[PDB]
């Protein structure tokens, strides 16, 4: 019994309907109007105590904060679809590199991606400018991050190794929204982050959530 | 070949030394001069490219991201020490628990408490004048994530189980430092918070960093 409660529209729950596609799961997505303040009020609160999209529930398990819950998908359904999880699980080396990079997407990329996604396509929805300085100040930070990741890509095939994994999944739903903006050409000015942004969008279970 | 790479005085260097402490480990705390913008230039960028401490290396292995060397230092040392993981490991329930707890502190604690640390108790140190307004909606937010403890720990006797684990630890640097300030009155108004905080702060791990 899946259910996830959230906005289809969401960063955080786009990041949870593509791991469940690529674990081919079945699912209901239980829309919770944020306009009418709902997440805000029992009996979400009940479900997301912090009042925020996504919450999830696998028949009685519940949780919520979308990374928290692809490691679950991931692991609770590992023999099952695409392995979102090193390919040697005994390997130490693996998991450190795996560690690292989860964190790294959550506070040095979500970031600035997101503050760069609002102010350039949600904004832009009520009519309201964007405003240019934040747009060029977190556009350098951006470029900090990619340039990192663009050495791991000149190694790797993918951020955490030379399988797609959790950590490269996790940046999907923000890529997808900075591709259809100018900050696009921070990931097509660098050969591998350009190449592995062509690969990891050109999913199917990524091409399912836009 | 353990050497931390961080500031004594870190809320997030003092997370890796207590997990050091906790499995017995031997290391050595390599002072980096965050005042002389040390930590900003090579060869540290070399060790952490966002230029953040800490930054962490076992042998070879090197890592940085607070969190991600206390989960390194958890499963590579498991055998060794304190348990800071789930009693039973495959126990899908308790994956999904600690998950969540881990996600939580990182989001919706970590953030406040360090505004807080700061504002009165680095702020201070400079002869600077806490911001009054800053601190009182900081304590807004922070008094509704203890709540959900306050109901957490009504039911487990620690945050992610009846176990001492990385999600209770996470939280210690932030607390140690809170404690001697007024804002310990949210934690002390609290019976299970109360008893909980006492708990994880009077382990020898944890009197080891203060």
């Amino acid at each position: 019994g899946i259910k996830v409660f959230g906005h289809p529209a969401s960063i955080a729950t786009r990041r949870v309907l593509i791991a469940l596609h690529e674990k081919n799961l079945d699912f209901e997505l239980v829309h919770v109007e944020l306009k009418d303040g709902e997440h805000k009020k029992e009996p979400f609160l009940s479900r997301n105590p912090f009042g925020q999209v996504p919450a999830f529930e696998d028949g009685d398990l519940k949780l919520f904060e979308s990374r928290a819950i692809t490691q679950y998908i991931a692991h609770r359904y590992e023999n099952q679809g695409t392995n979102l999880l090193q390919t040697d699980s005994k390997n130490i080396s693996q998991y450190a590199i795996m560690a690292i990079g989860m964190q790294v997407e959550d506070h040095q990329f979500d970031p600035v991606a997101s503050k760069l996604a609002f102010e350039q396509i949600f904004k832009s929805i009520y009519g309201l400018t964007t405003d240019e300085a934040v747009v060029a100040e977190e556009e350098a930070k951006l470029a900090k991050v990619l340039d990192v990741y663009e050495a791991r890509l000149k190694e790797f095939k993918y951020l955490a190794g030379e399988t797609f994994t959790l950590t490269d999944l996790h940046h999907i739903p923000a890529i997808q929204y900075l591709l259809g903006t100018p900050t696009k050409k921070l990931f097509t000015e660098r050969p591998r982050v350009n190449e592995w942004v062509a690969e990891i969008t050109k999913r199917p279970a990524s091409e399912k959530v836009q």
